[PDB]
């Protein structure tokens, strides 16, 4: 699809057998999801944003369906206020900005 | 232009007579710039993001040139780690996501 930006660019994702909404976020390098149950091993990480830093769990080679498109990559899980799809996954679904 | 997302979507802006780089950020509702000298009245505001909240100065009807396109709107100035162009200005320059 083409998505205009009059409203937040929210999409449906499926990850770890669960359905969620997430924000298509060109300002995010990495993908950050709110606390959820994901299987397997993970590595501690801290990431920074507008108000300071959070500790996240890093999960690698995680399958995610983003608006009907499949991608595999790194997902960070932790206290983000909103689920964020970052450029690591936006590049895999062929997402571009146009003006 | 069309912009792919293999690198951060940085653009040149001109604001308050000054040249800066800023991130085209679909995950940002509002436009947040690092401390800079802007003329005129402003209103205190606090905004939230991944790591907590910052206090910003809100400036209204501010002219900004974003990659050659002119827009007028609200700009928040404060301790953001990076200059962010949010949807309030992305809608004015006709910016869309496509996949
Ligand atoms: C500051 C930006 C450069 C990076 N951020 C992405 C930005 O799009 C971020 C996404 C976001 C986070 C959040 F907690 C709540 C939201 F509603 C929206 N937006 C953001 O700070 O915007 C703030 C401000 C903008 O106006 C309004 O719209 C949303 C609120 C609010 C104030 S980030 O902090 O969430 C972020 C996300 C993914 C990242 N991956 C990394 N990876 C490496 C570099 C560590 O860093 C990340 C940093």
């Amino acid at each position: 699809p083409q998505i205009t930006l009059w409203q937040r660019p929210l999409v449906t994702i499926k990850i770890g057998g669960q359905l969620k909404e997430a924000l298509l976020d060109t300002g995010a390098d990495d993908t950050v999801l709110e606390e959820m149950n994901l299987p397997g091993r993970w590595k501690p990480k801290m990431i920074g944003g507008i108000g300071g830093f959070i500790k996240v769990r890093q999960y690698d080679q995680i399958l995610i369906e983003i608006c009907g498109h499949k991608a595999i990559g790194t997902v960070l899980v932790g206290p983000t206020p909103v689920n964020i799809i970052g450029r690591n996954l936006l590049t895999q679904i062929g997402c571009t900005l146009n003006f």
